[PDB]
Parts: C-alpha cells; structure tokens; sequence
C-alpha cells in the first residue's frame, strides 16, 4: 500500500514518524495522517519526497521492482 512504502523506506531509513515530520517540516500528527491515509494530495509532496529521497512520482504510484508478495 502507500503508507507501506513511506513507512517500510522510514524503517530502512533508520528514522520515525517524528524525525520524518520535523525533516519535512511539518507535525508528526500530519504524517500519521497521511500513514492512515485521510487525505487526498498532501501538502508536502515534495518535502515526504526529499525527506526519503525518492522521487514524487514514485509516492504517488510508487512501484520499485517486486521479488515476492
């Protein structure tokens, strides 16, 4: 799902919810939010973008290869 891919990319990351929030510039309640999935298009597209480092494109679709599952 989205939430797993910014949440499971946050793990690999070595980062929380918290950290996220504060390097996106935002509050950890937003981000949860957003991990539950109660909104539409976030504000901070960019900032969840660059605060994983991933592409945009890839939040919003966000497919990266598939090796099982």
């Amino acid at each position: 799902s989205i939430s797993s891919r910014v949440k499971s990319k946050r793990i690999q990351l070595g980062l929380n919810q918290a950290e996220l929030a504060q390097k996106v510039g935002t509050t950890q309640q937003s981000i949860e939010q957003l991990e539950n999935g109660k909104t539409k298009r976030p504000r901070f597209l960019p900032e969840l973008a660059s605060a994983l480092g991933v592409s945009v494109d890839w939040l919003l679709n966000g497919t990266s290869d598939s090796n099982v599952r």
